[PDB]
């Protein structure tokens, strides 16, 4: 019943069949995105009336796993995960995985070094990769109850991915 186009549509030698798909060959959607530009002439109107759906939206959500993940469920299933009250619903039935995300923000501030800092840092990359391993499956599967799951996961890394980026040395205790 849709009949806006998806950010899928706009880059269509990198997606022949249009639909929302994981696994996205990023050297190839990287080349497409540049070519569109290259062929954007100034009599044209570009696509999207807004920053949310013109081809720089369309190229970044595609990149990122994160925002790919979250883009597939809002087309696939009508689930927007940006949005906090749909989100809490989620993790509401997992305390154990809100004290493990807790316990590592509680790790971070331990740390008395850098060298602290980038362990903790390495083993949450290594958690990333596992979910977007794991986002390939549930998406390969129709899994989509796992992915939500999964997605609202993954957020809570990339948000402790950045607080390892903010640390710095010196922070008094008490």
């Amino acid at each position: 019943r849709r009949f806006t186009s998806t950010f899928y549509e706009l880059f269509p030698k990198t997606f022949p069949k249009k639909l929302p798909i994981w696994t996205i060959d990023q050297s190839r959607l990287r080349k497409e995105y540049r070519q569109l530009q290259a062929q954007h002439h100034p009599d044209m109107a570009q696509q999207g009336s807004e920053q949310s759906s013109t081809l720089n939206q369309a190229y970044h959500t595609l990149k990122d796993p994160l925002r790919r993940s979250q883009y597939m469920l809002k087309l696939l299933r009508n689930i927007d995960l940006t949005q906090e009250q749909t989100s809490n619903e989620v993790t509401t039935s997992d305390p154990q995985l809100l004290l493990k995300v807790l316990d590592i923000h509680d790790e971070l501030s331990q740390m008395d070094d850098e060298a602290g800092v980038k362990l903790l840092e390495k083993q949450n990359k290594e958690r990333i990769q596992d979910i977007e391993a794991q986002l390939g499956q549930c998406y390969n599967d129709k899994d989509y109850a796992a992915a939500v799951k999964l997605t609202v996961e993954l957020k809570y890394w990339y948000n402790l991915a950045k607080a390892f980026k903010d640390w710095a040395p010196g922070k008094q205790l008490e």
